[PDB]
DNA sequence: ATGACAGTGCT
DNA sequence: AGCACTGTC
């Protein structure tokens, strides 16, 4: 009744950087703009794995995971712009410094939380009140949303992608003039004018494009941003949940496409999300525990708390290389050089982080993976991180896992390491 | 022989 | 603290 909440208290967006890798690769070399494109790690093995692929690659079946050797079979034109190594090693530095580009533009409009290293959530809900003064009550006009949908319309009573986008947008901002629809519906749509402004600022500053969605929290806001792709944007509104949950598979909400996600659809004999509705709270939390249970609740019915976190740096700093099948670790000198390289990524990595945000980490995550072992971790321990010094970050690595070789001689290694992992954890201000 | 990242929550 | 789980390009 008049005593339950909506969830309607906030606007929230999530930005996502179209096929971001390939992105910063284009921009890079010309040649690659507008063609079938993927960005490629390694190249030896089977010509590579290939970790981002454009639009127009898409279209011909290349997704991410795919040997670039079988990626080229789908799309024989497909062009490839390889990651950079360094010390034997993928370097990501060109993607992670792409990314403070534009991380750096948001951070002028907005609160944002850095979800990873190409989407950003932002709270939008003080923007919102602020531009409403300024409009004086004036009407939105659909030139200040061109590139936004608002999912569930066009409805009721043009054969063209961009003419349907229109009229599901006359339907909206008509309603909003006549005020038939909402307070909440009215911040939304100005949250989604800021967006278009915020996305307007990144192309023309970094020549990046991104989509977005707006809704009033971080899930409705994420799945919005996945509807209309690339360089689009999506409003969802409090209304549209019903019918939009009502046909979507419960692994599409962030949080339930794993083990959790597939034990809802066991358990419960579901499939949509909407059909979470008929439970009671203390149902789903008898099955789920009493957190999801709650979070359960309330989400299948669009609300959802998890605030946006003011956070625009990563927490951790990491470094990992796996060693596959032959290539395994099977020897101490083997294992001494590769944490000596993977310190010195990190070092100077840690360096250039103390130099532009003042922190410095004091603890030093090493993880170790061995030939056998199902779990991509097999091992995990922390040590102190005192100094920004590779060859003692590489000696502290080595001293806390050395005991893991259960081999008769110290020059051997055994079971051989398939994989390494530095991090860089527990910033303090500096 | 996806890799190389990242954040959250449990106990 | 160490690990499992979930997500990104």
């Amino acid at each position: 009744g008049p005593h339950m909440a909506t969830g309607q208290d906030r606007v929230v967006a999530l930005v996502d950087m179209d096929c971001f890798f390939v992105q910063v690769e284009q921009r890079q070399n010309p040649h690659l703009r507008n063609k079938p494109c993927a960005v490629v790690q390694y190249k030896s093995w089977k010509g590579g794995g290939i970790i981002a692929v454009s639009y127009e690659a898409r279209a011909f079946g290349v997704t991410r995971s795919m040997w670039a050797d079988d990626a080229k079979k789908l799309c024989p034109d497909l062009l490839l712009a390889q990651v950079r190594e360094s010390r034997g090693k993928a370097n990501l530095t060109k993607y992670r410094e792409a990314s403070v580009e534009v991380m750096e533009i948001m951070s002028r409009f907005a609160v944002i939380e850095r979800a990873s290293i190409d989407e950003a959530y932002v709270d939008l809900t003080s923007a919102v009140q602020e531009r409403l003064q300024k409009l004086q009550g004036q009407p939105i006009s659909a030139d200040l949303l061109p590139s936004t949908y608002i999912e569930g319309l066009p409805q009721g009573p043009t054969v063209q992608k961009e003419g349907m986008r229109k009229q599901g947008l006359f339907q909206w901002l008509d309603s909003l003039q006549i005020d038939n629809l909402t307070s909440p519906d009215l911040q939304l749509t100005v949250g989604a004018v800021i967006v278009e402004e915020m996305r307007a600022a990144i192309e023309r500053e970094t020549g990046f494009q991104c989509s977005a969605g707006i809704s009033h929290n971080k899930v409705l806001a994420k799945l919005a941003c996945g509807l209309n792709k690339p360089n689009r944007q999506t409003l969802v509104s409090h209304g549209s949940v019903p019918q939009l949950f009502s046909q979507m598979p419960i692994r599409k909400i962030r949080s339930l496409g794993g083990k959790l996600g597939a034990s809802v659809i066991e358990i419960l004999g579901i499939e949509y999300m909407g059909e979470l509705t008929q439970f009671t709270e203390s149902q789903l939390q008898s099955h789920f525990g009493e957190k999801n249970g709650s979070w359960l609740y309330a989400m299948c019915r669009g609300i959802e708390h998890d605030p946006v976190k003011p956070r625009q740096l990563p927490k951790t700093i990491g470094c990992s290389k796996n060693f596959p099948g032959k290539t395994a670790l099977a020897t101490r000198e083997q294992v001494q050089w590769w944490l000596l390289q993977l310190a010195q990524e990190l070092e100077e990595r840690l360096t250039k982080d103390r130099n532009d945000n003042d922190r410095v980490a004091t603890q030093l995550v090493v993880s170790i993976r061995v030939q056998g072992d199902k779990r991509l971790s097999s091992l995990r321990r922390c040590c102190a991180l005192t100094r920004y010094d590779a060859h003692k970050m590489s000696h502290d690595a080595f001293t806390v896992i050395k005991n893991m070789n259960t081999s008769g001689i110290q020059t051997e290694w055994s079971p051989p390491l398939t994989m390494l992992f530095l991090c860089a954890t527990k910033f303090s201000a500096s």
